[PDB]
């Protein structure tokens, strides 16, 4: 249980390092900094406005921003559903 | 539990041959190419801005659109949660 | 599991004729005839754009809409979770 | 079951009253009083517009206002989650 949020916080630090990286420069507003992408993957993973508020204006300036947004999404959503399943069921 | 996977991936397909012919041309941001409708599908089965965003603006021109929509939303949000637990349970 | 679908249906029905009977006239594209009213409680149901999109509007002219929305929301929510696993565990 | 709600509307009550005093005066329409609060806090609690919608708006004059609405989503969507599964388990 504690070893499936161990995996969330590195994956969700790498996909910050990475975010901030790929989409800093041309949205500020969304990713200018680790701490603002920490933020915005977090509302990316709850799924608010995921797409039409975000992801879609993104792909506006890079194609194929879905091929690490869309996975992120599979991967942290499934993680969050597991551990919260986890911890009612211990 | 891959079999379920199986599924999803043949619906999803079916389901943006079907949307890119049905409403690609009306609406090319959307479902103009099977790519396009793959994301748009992916997007309205996670529910951001399904209704609001795309099945509202779908319908005041094909005002029947919620016939595959609303459908579509029922199978595909029963699979993946069906698919999600289904993991879960095969780990345990 | 089919007599929680049943449940469902009925009030699914009961929602939308009383939907449409309070908020028809003065909001005819949501709920302005009983289909019209079965779309957007199903939309409400799914929780897209709810409150910003739906509830706020119909307040700022009912200010006490909140009395039929919110618990339509916690009903039918429940029911759906409660369905779904029904599926999955039969 | 019964306890889990218990915990679950004063933990409501104790967030509306800390969220009309915080954003209260800045944000009237959406923590003007007890009340408004208790209706945005059950709009964020569901995820409607929760950061587009209400919390961008509210960091771009309280830049943390991220320390209360991430914390309390990641506690009332658990309990929300955890009572929906008790009340389905208490009932087989
Ligand atoms: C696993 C869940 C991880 C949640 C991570 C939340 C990170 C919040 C990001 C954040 O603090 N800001 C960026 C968003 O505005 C604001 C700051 O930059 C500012 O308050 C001080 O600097
Ligand atoms: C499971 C569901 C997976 C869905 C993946 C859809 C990917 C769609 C896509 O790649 N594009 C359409 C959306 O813009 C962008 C391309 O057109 C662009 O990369 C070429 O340039
Ligand atoms: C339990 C799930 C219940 C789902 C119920 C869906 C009802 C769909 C409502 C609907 O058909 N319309 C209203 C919304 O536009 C369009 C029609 O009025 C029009 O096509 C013919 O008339
Ligand atoms: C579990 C969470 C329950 C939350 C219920 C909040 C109800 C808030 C509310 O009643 N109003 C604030 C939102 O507008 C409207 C009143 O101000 C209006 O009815 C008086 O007129
Ligand atoms: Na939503
Ligand atoms: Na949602």
């Amino acid at each position: 249980v504690g070893s499936v949020a161990a995996l969330l916080t590195v994956v969700f630090y790498i996909a910050a390092v990475m975010a901030t990286n790929l989409y800093g420069a041309t949205f500020p507003e969304w990713f200018g900094d680790l701490s603002k992408s920490l933020y915005t993957l977090f509302q990316v993973m709850t799924l608010d406005s995921w797409s039409m508020g975000i992801v879609r204006p993104v792909m506006n300036v890079h194609p194929n921003a879905w091929v690490f947004f869309i996975p992120f999404i599979m991967l942290t959503t499934f993680t969050v559903l597991n551990l919260f399943i986890g911890i009612i069921v211990d």
